Formats: structure tokens, C-alpha cells, sequence
């Protein structure tokens, strides 16, 4: 009795693709980032990746809740920066994305009657427009101080 | 001049496809386990998924060094079981596949003159072994004293 | 002064020969129940070889002593299971046979009037017999339980 | 297919019975050592038996895991001294020849594509190598100081 | 027995004379650093230097053991910046040179038979590398936001 | 009814007298060995006297439970050293002499059916052998590496 | 192959008869003497009962191992005091049987080969010799100052 409703989980599994590729492009820009310099956005970079892995796992235990099959086979399209600012656009471009998604999705769940998942879609939805605001944030200072100052704040000295 | 043998990227990101595509099948398989009640494999499955997360940190980094670009847009093709014996099988044939990828991988680095590589496929391969003695064990076990009495076993009771 | 009857000193390097095989083969069947899942049977397997290795090592003092010369070059003929069951008999066996030789060697050296040698033969013999209370006690356990059952209570879950 | 390549496993036994007669010959090293009065040398032969012991312990595992059935029947021909100096050129001499057992070991492992078992013979073999520098030292002092003065200090008082 | 391939001594008194060069040039980039108050990389060149002390102090004891004469008594030619960037370079060039002195020895090694030794340099290859990576980095750093600002990163206040 | 067997009160008293005599001989090696230097040596005698001082105490407590009376008013003949060497030996003719008296004794308490008394005569004739063992192996060293050196080694510095 | 010599079980179980009589003696020795005030008597007569309680479990087990059947369904007959003194004559006189047939049995075990069991009647024996030598110098001491205050003596003041 506890079989979900097809579109819920087909938008669950939609979710799912999208968290794997923001797990996948948060890592990338997290090694690429240290291998740059800039150590102390890298390491927020892998916090950032982590939290997705995190709201990977979510969607995964409600997709087999109701009994659904998650699909892990397939990542979605990466945005991989080349310098600072791009990383940063990147990133920002890929949590609009997800946002969108999720708006689409909640009301495709409440309008179906299942309303638990509609709370987990919520859940993700403001913790995208978490993400967001700190990467507008880190967007808005990088154009006050410039790239090159941007880019030393992040930066560690070279004993640590 | 760090600069890298091109044929040495392509190992390794040949070797990083099969990672993503077993931290993938490691993690569903964990979940798939957890939802039929087999929460004791389940766990060792969880461990086993993030330890090729860390296998897979590994070579990102070593292609970057290599100033090679890692892909991770793409995964390696799952094998997904429907019980415990298959879930263990599945994930039998896989570290198959990457034991015989590292084969090939260090004579490549071996032959090319590229040293440090061919150290770190050599210890992606002991681990592979590693993994492979472990589910050969577990599924003799399962041979020897039947597949209900191995799932109780890796089954937790219901206060837990 | 010291020197000893060679017929005692013959008597020890026959337990001697004795304990250097039940060493090999406790530690054999303690690999061997390992590769096939029985780990805790597996770990008493292991304590039983090392307490052999201990009572080996008094034979040993005990033959310098009396100014002999202990014969380590030559072990015992092994006996090696091939499941359970065998592995535990294989045990037995090999328990009786050293009840026997020591049983024996305490009245060679109570008749030639070595007391003190007499007296470490007992105290092999009360081990061994504790190590033969241990074993049947354990076949019959197998046997009212059956094969599969005892299998499966000294294994241990995947996650240990 | 973890099936091991034969003439690998019958390198592993060579191995395991040239291992098997260090421990022997250690140990007795230790007991003849103590018996004579030179504690501190009989202590660190102990920590040496002990050692090849856990070598031992290793290639049993490697080859039980190659699907090979370890030999522990019977053990190599053991080298026995008569004074301190004896000892160490009679361990020294078995060192040797598990260097060169482990050297063409090593090379066949290599050829053959056994890639794990290279490195468990690399890893014997600069254990080797350790106890030889140790060996060498020792003798070289030894010669440099004199025999007695060599047992002195490898002596302890009576009240230890 | 022991006496080393002359060739393979050769080696590691080549790579002796390079370890030697890196000390004094570490050293000295440590201390010209900090008295242009670069003191945060100032640091890392002490650590740096004491690092390569370590090796100097590895390859000196293989040599004494291999019945070689280990050469002090001349230090490579030195690289000596006259400003941060220049003091980067500096290091990075002379890694590659140790970098490809190491490739050079394994293989040395490797063709002779000398397997513990190819391990010594197998292992300072990828020290090397490491030393390496952490050098491109800083230098791709110093690159994106400029030699003062770099400069600035890594010194320290007055009051420190 | 506790009325002990004469011939085994008589056993007993002879042991005592032993006993007393090497409680004597032991203090007086002790004070003597210390006038000339051999604190080491000095303090493992004065154990050792104490050791047979608790013998004396059994033996005392045995005889008086068996409603004997026991004697203390004769100490059996000392052996006095006026060297090391003769020190050593002059103990270890008195250890044979009490092995030798529990022997006799044991096998007298046997024969009689005191069985307890028996089990004391066998714990005094392991504690001798011990005893013998030791001095043994000390006179085995003396003379190995020469009576000045093994007086220099149970010797102590000035300053303790 | 267990199987024990009939009459060793025989001895055995008459050796458990005597410790059960004797435990029920003990215990209500203890509760008399604490209803008549001796509540340090009686305090000492608990911890001799639970001693053989011990003696009893140790009987059984030995026993069952000899796969003979103990007899725990009757009782020797008790010696029930009715003042301190017969209290003490009636456990002395126990206690002297105890040891005569634990004297016959430690033979009988050693013609017929049962050493093991030679050896726990030859404990059994000794630790009666004790309870023995503890009453007799009880009653020696009541003698010497008269029940009245040997009763006094073994008595607590109200207040406890
Ligand atoms: C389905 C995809 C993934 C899932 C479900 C997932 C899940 C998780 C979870 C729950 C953790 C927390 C472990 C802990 O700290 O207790 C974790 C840690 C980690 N993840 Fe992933 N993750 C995924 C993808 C990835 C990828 C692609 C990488 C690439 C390197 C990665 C790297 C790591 C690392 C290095 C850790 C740290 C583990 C440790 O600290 O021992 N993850 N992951
Ligand atoms: C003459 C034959 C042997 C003697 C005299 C002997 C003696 C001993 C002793 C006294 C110990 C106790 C060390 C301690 O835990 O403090 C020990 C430990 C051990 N034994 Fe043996 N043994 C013998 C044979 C073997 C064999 C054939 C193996 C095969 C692997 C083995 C494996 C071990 C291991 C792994 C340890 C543990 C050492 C450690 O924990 O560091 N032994 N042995
Ligand atoms: C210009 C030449 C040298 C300078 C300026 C120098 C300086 C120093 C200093 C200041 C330390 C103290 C580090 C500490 O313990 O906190 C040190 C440690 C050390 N030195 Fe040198 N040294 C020189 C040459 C050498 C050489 C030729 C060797 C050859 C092996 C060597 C081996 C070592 C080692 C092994 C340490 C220990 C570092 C540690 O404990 O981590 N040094 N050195
Ligand atoms: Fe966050
Ligand atoms: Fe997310
Ligand atoms: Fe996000
Ligand atoms: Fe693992
Ligand atoms: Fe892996
Ligand atoms: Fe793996
Ligand atoms: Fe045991
Ligand atoms: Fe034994
Ligand atoms: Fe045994
Ligand atoms: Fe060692
Ligand atoms: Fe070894
Ligand atoms: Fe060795
Ligand atoms: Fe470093
Ligand atoms: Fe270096
Ligand atoms: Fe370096
Ligand atoms: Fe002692
Ligand atoms: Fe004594
Ligand atoms: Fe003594
Ligand atoms: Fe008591
Ligand atoms: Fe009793
Ligand atoms: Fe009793």
C-alpha cells in the first residue's frame, strides 16, 4: 500500500541526478580550487559537496520507501570553472537549477496528495537558497575587492 | 614539465569511471540492504562505498597533478542485486573489474617511466584484493550454512 | 650433576614433537576457519595454537636443563579439516594422542624417580584434558544443533 | 578467479618452511642463549622469533587467499650454535638464504603478472635485510671488542 | 655478503650530493626570506630543508650498509633567488633535477637486483613529487594574484 | 588422630636442618660478597636466603601440625666461599645436597601415605632445581668470559 | 575415549556424597551457633560451607566429564552439635573421614592411570588437612581457657 505514486518517485529520481552532479562538481572545484592555491575556499567547496552527498542519500531511502528503483547510473551535465569567479558562477548556476526543480516538484507532490514528500522537497528548496545566498554573497565581494584580493582571502600562506 | 603521459591520464581516469560507478553501487546496495532488513551488511556496505570515495579522491588529485582533467561526468555501468547473495556478486564482479584494470594500468605507468603512478595503482590493487577476499569469504559462509541463516546473521533485531 | 636420564630426555623431545605440530595445526585451522567465515571459532583456534606454543617452550627449558639437546627440526604429522566438523576432530584426535604419550612419559619419569620432570608432565596432562573437555564439548553442540547452526553461531556479521 | 598462479604459491610454501625453521631456530637460540647467561641477547632473539612468526603468519594468509594449501608439515634444516658467536653467524647464514629465497621470488611473482605477492616478497625482503644489517653489526663488534667482553655486555647481573 | 653493487652505490652517492645541495639551499632560502619578512614561507623552507636532512641521513645509512663510503665532502651546485619568485623557481629546478636522478636510479636498481635500494628511490620519487605539486601550486598562486600580494600572504605582522 | 608418621617428622627435621644451614650460608655470601664488591651479586644471596628462610617456616609449620616437635637448636655444616667462583660453587654444593634429601624424602612420604607431606618435599624439589638451575647457568657464564669480568658485571658503580 | 575407569566415577561420587553432608553440616553449624550468640563462629562456619559447595561443584564437573552420572539425590549423614564444643568435635570428626576417603581414592587412582583425578583428590586432601589443623587448634584453645570464654571470645556485643 505504501507504493508511491510513479511521477513522485520520477521526480525524486530527477532530483537524484541533479544532487549527484552537484556532489560531483562541488568535489572537482574543491581538488581543482587546492591545486590553484585558494585552500580555504577548496575546503568549503568539500563541506559544500559533502552536504549534497547528504541530500543524495535522502532521496535515495524516500525513492526505495516507495519502492521506487533510484537511479545512480547516469550524472548530470558538470559546469567546471577555470578560475575563481567561474567556479564560484558555476556553482551558482547549478543550485538555480535545483531550485527550479524543487519548486516543480513540491507542487507536483502536494497537488498528488503526498505530502511527506513534499516536505522533503521543501527541505532541500531552503537549503538551496542557503547555498545561494552564500554564493551571491561571495560573488558580490569578489566584484567590491576585486578577483586578485578575492583570491588571496581565500588563500592560505604557504606554512600551513 | 609535470606535464603527464597522456596514455597515464587516460588509466587513470579509466580507473576513476570504475570508482564512481562502485562508490554508486556500494551506496544503493547499502540502502537496498537496509530497506530488506540486513542492517549488519548494510553497514559494512556503507564503509565499503566510502572507502572507494576515498579511492576516488586519490586519483582526481594525481590527474590534476598530472595536469590531466579527471572526468566524472560519467559512470560506470551498475550492477544492482535483488537479494543478498546476488548484492554480494554484484559486487564480486566488480572488484574483478578493477583488479584487471590496475593490472593493465600499473604495466602502463611501468613501461611509460611513470613511477609514482604505478606505485598508486599498485595500492589500489592490494585493496581491491582486499575487498575481493572479504566476498569471497562472506559468500562461501553463505554456501556453507545457507542464505536465510546468513541473512539472519547480518540482521539486526528490532530494538536496534 | 644435573645431567638427565636420556630416557627422559627422550620422553620431553617426543612432547616436544607433539606440541610443534598441534602449534602448526591449531594456527592452520585458525587461517583456514577464517577464509570461510567461522571467526570467532577461528580466533579460540588461535589462543588454543598459542597456549601450545607456551607449553612447547617449558618442554624446551625443561630439556636444556637436563643438559639434552631439543630436536626442533621435525614436526608431527598435521591433521587438517576441510569444514567444521573435521577441523574440530582433527583437534580431538591429535588432544588423545598427546593425553597418551604424557600419560606414559609421567610414569617413565616417576619409575626412574625424576619428580620434578613427572610433575610437568601431570600438568600437560590436565591441560590437555581441558582442551578435550572444550572440543566435546563443542562436537555436541554441533551434533544437537547441526552443522549449519554452529556454523552460523561462530561467525561473525559482515560488519565485524 | 582468485585461483593463484601455481608456481607462485610453491614460492610462497619455499617461503613459509625457510620461515618456519627461523622461528625454530630462533627460539631455540633464545633458550640456549638464556641457559648460558647471555639475557640480553636471548631477549632480543625472542623478539626476532617472534617476527619471523609473524612472517609466517602472513604467508599462510597469502596463500590460503591464492586458494593454495600452506605446507607446515615440515620445516627447514635448522643451523645450531655452540658459543655467542656461533649463533649469530648460524642466524646471519639463514638470513642469506631467505634473501635469496625472496630475491628470485620477487622476480617470479613479477613476471607472472602477481603483482600483491611482488610486494609481499619486496617487504620480506627488506625485513631481511634489517636483521642482516643488525647480524653484521653484531659480528662486527663483536670481533672488534672480543668474544668475552661481547658476552659481558650481553649479559646481566645476577640479580636480574 | 653484503657488499653493494658498486653502480648502485654510485647512485645514491649522486642523489647523497643532490640531498646535500637541497639542505643548503633550503636553509638559505629560509633564512634570506625572513630577512625580507617573508616569514610564513620563510617557515616552510626550514621545514622543507629538514626534510631533505632526513633523506640526506637515509641514503647515507643505505650506503654505510651496502659496505660503501658515503660522500660529504662536496655539495652540488646551489640555486640562490634574489626575490620570492626567483627563490620558488630556484627550488622547483632543482626537484626536477632530484626527480629525474631518482627515475635515473630505480631503474639502476631495478636491473641489477637490488630491490631495497630501487625501494629507497621509489620512495623519494614521490617525496619529490610531492615537494613538487606543493611548489607549482605557490607558484600558480603567486601567478593569479601577483608577486606583492603573494608576498604580503606570507609574512607576518609586526607584531609576530 | 593427626599424629604424624615418625619417619616423616624425622624426614621433615632433616630438612629443616638443611634448611637453617642454608639460610645461614646464603646471609653470610651475602655480607661477604658485598665487603668485596659484588653488590649484584650480593643482593640476589640475600633473596636467596630468604627464600629459604620461607622453606625453613614451611617445613617448622608441617612438623608441628604433624604433632612433631621440630628442631632448630643445630644448623647442618656451611660451605664458606673466599671468592666468587667458590661461593657459587660452594651453594650449588648445597643446593645437590637438599635435592638429594627430597628425593629420599618424598619417596619416603609416599610409601608411608602422606600425601600432603610428599606434596611438600616435591614443591621444595622444584624450588631447588630452580635454584640449581640458576647457579648453573651464572657459572657457565664465569667461566665463559673470564672470574674478573663476571665480578665486574656484579659489581656497582662508586656512587651506588 | 573420555570414558572413565567405573571405579574412579564410584570414588568420585562417594567423595561428592561427603561433601554434600558436609555442606549441610556446616550451614547448620553456622545457623546455631549464631541463634546461641557465637556469631563469630558462626560467621567462620558459613565460609567453610561454601568452601564445600566449591569442592562439591568441583566433583561434579569432574564427573560429567568422565561421562559418569553424579549422585546429588542423597546425603551423608550429619553430625549436628548442641554447644560449641560438640559443634567443633562433630565437624572435626567429619572432616577426618573426608580425608581417609580421599586417601583411598587418590590410590585407586593411581593404579588405574587416572592421574588427573590423582591429582584433584590430592587437593581435596590437603585442603581438609587444613580445615583440620584450623579445628584442632580450636578446640586446643578451648580446652586451654574453657568454653565459657572461648564462647565469649567467638561472640559479638549487641551492638553488632
Ligand atoms: C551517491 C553518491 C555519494 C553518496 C551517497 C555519498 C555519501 C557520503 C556520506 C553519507 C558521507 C559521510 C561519511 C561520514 O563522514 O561519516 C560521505 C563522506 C565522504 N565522501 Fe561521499 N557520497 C557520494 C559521492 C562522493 C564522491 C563522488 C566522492 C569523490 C571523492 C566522495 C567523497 C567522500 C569522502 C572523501 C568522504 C569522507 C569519508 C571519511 O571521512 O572517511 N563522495 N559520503
Ligand atoms: C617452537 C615454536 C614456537 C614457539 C616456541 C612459540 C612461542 C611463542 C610465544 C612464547 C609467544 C608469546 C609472545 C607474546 O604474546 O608475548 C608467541 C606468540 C606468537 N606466535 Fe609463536 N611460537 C611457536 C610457533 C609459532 C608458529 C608456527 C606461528 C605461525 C604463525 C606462531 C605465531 C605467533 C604469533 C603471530 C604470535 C604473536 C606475537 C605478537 O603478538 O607480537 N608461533 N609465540
Ligand atoms: C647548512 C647545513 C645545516 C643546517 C643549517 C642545519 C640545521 C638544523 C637545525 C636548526 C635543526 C633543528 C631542528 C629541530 O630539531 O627543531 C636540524 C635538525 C636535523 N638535522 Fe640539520 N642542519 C644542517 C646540516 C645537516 C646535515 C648535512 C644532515 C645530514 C643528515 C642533517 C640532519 C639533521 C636531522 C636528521 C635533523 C632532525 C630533524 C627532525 O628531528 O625532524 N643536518 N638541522
Ligand atoms: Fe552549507
Ligand atoms: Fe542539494
Ligand atoms: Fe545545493
Ligand atoms: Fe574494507
Ligand atoms: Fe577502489
Ligand atoms: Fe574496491
Ligand atoms: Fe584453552
Ligand atoms: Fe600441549
Ligand atoms: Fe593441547
Ligand atoms: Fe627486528
Ligand atoms: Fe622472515
Ligand atoms: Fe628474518
Ligand atoms: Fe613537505
Ligand atoms: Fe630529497
Ligand atoms: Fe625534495
Ligand atoms: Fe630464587
Ligand atoms: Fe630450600
Ligand atoms: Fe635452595
Ligand atoms: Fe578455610
Ligand atoms: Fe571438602
Ligand atoms: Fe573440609
Amino acid at each position: 500500500s505504501m507504493k508511491g505514486e510513479p511521477k513522485v518517485i520520477e521526480r525524486l529520481n530527477e532530483a537524484l541526478l541533479l544532487e549527484l552532479g552537484a556532489v560531483n562538481q562541488y568535489w572537482l572545484h574543491y581538488r581543482l580550487l587546492n591545486d590553484w592555491g585558494y585552500t580555504r575556499l577548496a575546503k568549503k567547496e568539500r563541506e559544500e559537496s559533502i552536504e549534497e552527498m547528504h541530500h543524495a542519500d535522502k532521496l535515495i531511502d524516500r525513492i526505495i520507501f516507495l519502492e521506487g528503483f533510484p537511479n545512480l547510473q547516469t550524472v548530470s551535465p558538470l559546469r567546471i570553472g577555470q578560475n575563481v569567479k567561474e567556479v564560484l558562477e558555476a556553482d551558482l548556476k547549478g543550485e538555480y537549477d535545483a531550485r527550479a526543480s524543487y519548486k516543480e516538484s513540491r507542487e507536483i507532490c502536494d497537488k498528488l496528495g503526498d505530502y511527506v514528500s513534499k516536505q522533503l522537497f521543501d527541505e532541500l528548496l531552503a537549503d538551496e537558497e542557503g547555498h545561494i545566498d552564500f554564493l551571491e554573497t561571495q560573488l558580490d565581494l569578489l566584484a567590491k575587492i576585486g578577483g586578485e584580493r578575492y583570491g588571496q582571502l581565500n588563500a592560505a600562506p604557504a606554512d600551513e
